[PDB]
């Protein structure tokens, strides 16, 4: 419904808030993502455990950082944990999606630089559609310097073009049910064949017992 957290549609786009002073320079010391991107994404990476607490408030703590053959498990990529606080922006997406407070929440922090540059730009979704595999899914543009390119797109699951498409300015972000939606970036572009570079944070929610 018009009057629901996530709209009509499944998503919604909001202004942020101004960001403390520190956060944008942060970007400058996030080390290379060696598993994607050849070298044009530098990323931190940390969780937080919510919990609803007294009133209407919600605690956090922020996560710590085989002898046989298995059947079965998981492989993850290991990041250097985010040096800064992006708990404002954590409220930010509380405050819009209405969060459950029947139960504890993990969340999951991105903070993500990616570098394009002339003849090289920047791959943010190789991969093409997907989910990511949580309930719900903020993606926050934080800083643009001489780009072009990194355009949102999402898509009902089976379609064969995105319903939607919009190509979110510093001081954005956007809100999807990542579950009824998925999503693709188009490559990050230099604006004029120099270096140039996107900083986002992406914020993803999933109740807590349903990966713990």
């Amino acid at each position: 419904g018009s009057h629901m957290p996530l709209g009509t549609e499944g998503f919604t786009v909001i202004d942020l808030p101004e960001v403390a002073p520190d956060i944008l320079p942060s970007y400058d010391r996030c080390p290379v993502d060696d598993y994607m991107g050849n070298g044009t994404r530098f990323k931190r990476f940390s969780q937080y455990k919510l919990t609803p607490a007294e009133d209407d408030t919600w605690s956090f703590k922020r996560l710590p950082h085989k002898k046989f053959n298995p059947v079965g498990g998981g492989i993850r990529r290991v990041y250097e944990p985010i040096e800064v606080d992006f708990t404002p922006l954590i409220a930010e997406g509380i405050r819009e999606l209405g969060l459950d407070r029947s139960e504890p929440w993990q969340i999951n922090v991105h903070q993500n630089r990616t570098r394009a540059d002339g003849g090289r730009p920047g791959p943010l979704t190789p991969e093409g559609v997907h989910h990511d595999g949580h309930e719900f899914v903020m993606i926050a543009i934080l800083n643009k310097v001489n780009v072009a390119g990194g355009t949102t797109r999402l898509w009902k699951p089976g379609a064969d073009a995105p319903f939607w498409s919009g190509t979110l300015e510093a001081g954005q972000a956007v809100l999807l049910d990542d579950r009824g939606l998925a999503h693709d970036v188009t490559d990050v572009l230099s604006a004029d064949g120099g270096p140039g570079h996107r900083d986002i944070v992406i914020i993803a929610f999933s109740r807590w017992a349903e990966k713990w």
